């Protein structure tokens, strides 16, 4: 159809006033003393929340350039959250700051290009920085401690998440389920979790997490590219007439048969999802095998002769639950033979003495590893099913923020990170004039966060700013108890990949935003 094209500065400006709107809707709700928005609703019952999340998702303008610039800003601060765990809302509002920033830079000359390279100079220099102050965390008294911090000071949270990732290891797949007792059961079942994620968003059941839940599925794995419905009409018609949920993994579901299996999950008649499978090539094969023996299944082999259609209810996998985020998607307790188990990682262990090169011994090494961890789940419990609920949502963040934390390490929080690091970077300088107004413009963005978290606070933010930029270390201001002193010794603290995170990511989309010089939009 016809578009209206905008060239030049009204379109940044356009884009300018979307990003505003978007990071005044969410800034509001960072810091711990962050003031909640209200989001409407349809049903009639608004819903009163601080989360920057369910915001963010909200947000969506009216005007097509302003919606497009929110869009884009909204698309890298999930990226960066889904990446990390959190910071959305400090990735929102960095992102606000540069692209302000920036903006007035390049309205007075300024070429976007060398603003874009200063940028990204501050930021490289920001991580490095940042990684000499992170502190390490590897040992177990220290991740009880980070997840304690992470769910509101809580010993019990801290102690389960240090004792599940101590039986399964620093890099375990650890998941939790509902636990039917008032104690919390910690057991060690066959699993695995590979980086594939949901094909069609519209496959989310349980929007509050953004993830896709099946409880007792089939498990159909297939090496051929899905196209058409009629092959996987029969299998689909035996796992409805089981009444149990389906999972089909296969090379790439695309044509009409996702648009079938979308409409079908809209309307509710069958909970069927699908995935990606893992690696290409002979890897993909494998992996694929390895899933099938996992889960006690058979794959269904083309090349081999096995058809879809001729696919049996017999042949597809069995396992206890599986969650499905759009990044990874993870199978707990697989029903299969444990001999076949054990075969397997053996088999593995041969072809890992008979390979030759270092990288297919990585790679068989990643699978045997993947296949003979297994999954932790962490049966959390308490005594009503309210409080069981809570406890469970504040077990999940702490459990992705002490990953951040053992992947990164942890730095201190509350936004004095990026303030330390703008004051030890304060010296640095570019090849250009521009190049030092970017670096500067990327120094006053980092310093951004703790001003809106204090003002969110309500003291001044300058003097706060100043008195934490006069310090060294971590001593910072307490935005809770409005005091200074060391973060760590006070426990505000996150774990430094999220700040990491949250600073390329806002790097990346702001020299997106300020080399831009056009915009293509569909007409009203």
């Amino acid at each position: 159809a016809a578009k209206d094209v905008k060239f030049g500065n009204d379109a940044r400006v356009k884009m300018l006033r979307g990003v505003n709107v978007l990071a005044d809707a969410v800034k509001v709700t960072l810091g711990p003393k962050g003031r909640n928005v209200v989001l409407d609703k349809s049903f009639g019952a608004p819903t009163i929340t601080k989360d920057g999340v369910s915001v963010a998702r909200e947000i969506e303008l009216e005007d097509k350039f302003e919606n497009m610039g929110a869009q884009m800003v909204k698309e890298v601060a999930s990226k960066a959250n889904d990446a990390a765990g959190d910071g959305t809302t400090t990735a929102t509002v960095l992102a606000q700051a540069i692209i302000t920033e920036g903006l007035k830079a390049v309205a007075a000359g300024m070429n976007p290009m060398d603003l874009k390279r200063g940028i990204d100079k501050a930021v490289t220099a920001a991580v490095e920085e940042l990684k000499a102050l992170s502190v390490p965390c590897s040992d177990s008294k220290a991740i009880a401690q980070v997840g304690t911090i992470s769910a509101n000071s809580d010993e019990t949270v801290g102690k389960l998440i240090a004792e599940a990732m101590d039986k399964v290891g620093k890099e375990g797949v650890i998941t939790v389920e509902d636990g039917t007792g008032l104690q919390d059961e910690l057991d060690v079942v066959e699993g695995m979790q590979f980086d594939r994620g949901y094909l069609s968003p519209y496959f989310i059941n349980k929007p509050e997490t953004g993830a896709v839940e099946l409880e007792s599925p089939f498990i159909l794995l297939a090496d051929k590219k899905i196209s058409n419905i009629r092959e996987m009409l029969p299998v689909l018609e035996a796992v409805a007439k089981a009444g149990k949920p389906l999972l089909i993994i296969a090379e790439d579901v695309e044509g009409e048969a996702l648009a079938t299996l979308v409409v079908n999950t809209m309307r509710g008649i069958v909970k069927v999802a699908a995935v990606k499978a893992p690696g290409f090539g002979d890897r993909r094969k494998a992996m694929l095998q390895d899933i099938a023996t996992l889960t006690g299944g058979t794959v269904i082999s083309e090349e081999i002769g096995m058809e879809l259609e001729k696919a049996t209810l017999e042949d597809l996998g069995q396992a206890k639950r599986v969650v499905i985020n759009k990044d990874t998607t993870t199978i707990i307790d697989g029903v299969g033979e444990e001999a076949a188990i054990q075969g397997r990682v053996a088999q593995i262990r041969q072809q890992i003495e008979e390979a030759t090169s270092d990288y297919d011994r990585e790679k068989l090494q990643e699978r045997v590893a993947k296949l003979a961890g297994g999954v932790a789940v962490i049966k959390v419990g308490a005594a009503t099913e309210v409080e069981m609920k809570e406890k469970k949502a504040r077990v999940e963040d702490a459990l992705h923020a002490t990953r951040a934390a053992v992947e990164e390490g942890v730095v201190a929080g509350g936004g004095v990170a990026l303030i330390r690091v703008a004051s030890k970077l304060a010296d640095l300088r570019g090849q250009n004039e521009d190049q030092n107004v970017g670096i500067k413009v990327a120094l006053r963005a980092m310093e951004a966060p703790l001003r809106q978290i204090v003002l969110n606070c309500g003291e001044e933010p300058s003097v706060v700013a100043n008195t934490v930029k006069g310090g060294d270390g971590n001593y910072g201001y307490n935005a809770a108890t409005e005091e200074y002193g060391n973060m760590i010794d006070m426990g505000i603290l996150d774990p430094t990949k999220v700040t990491r995170s949250a600073l390329q990511y806002a790097a990346s989309v702001a020299g997106l935003m300020i080399t831009t010089e056009c915009m293509v939009t569909d007409l009203p």
